[PDB]
DNA sequence: GTAATTAC
DNA sequence: GTAATTAC
């Protein structure tokens, strides 16, 4: 699994792959939802080249 | 503006 | 309804 580093609203974030819920491709970017504790869902996206192999396996296994 | 999808 | 993400 590992982790994913991204930027969201002027803030640089890092998130555990195990906390990622939904993954999808939009053009050439990979967008996703993740669990940020409590009942809250977060959002994020990275460039294809920056996506860990584990995030890419979740995508292909999902693609929804 | 557009893409896919979401949180709020 | 809208703003948020990368790359044209």
């Amino acid at each position: 699994m590992a982790t994913v580093k991204f930027k969201y609203k002027g803030e640089e974030k890092e998130v555990d792959i195990s906390k990622i819920k939904k993954v999808w491709r939009v053009g050439k970017m990979i967008s996703f939802t993740y669990d940020e504790g409590g009942g809250k869902t977060g959002r994020g996206a990275v460039s294809e080249k920056d996506a860990p192999k584990e995030l890419l396996q979740m995508l292909e296994k999902q693609k929804k």
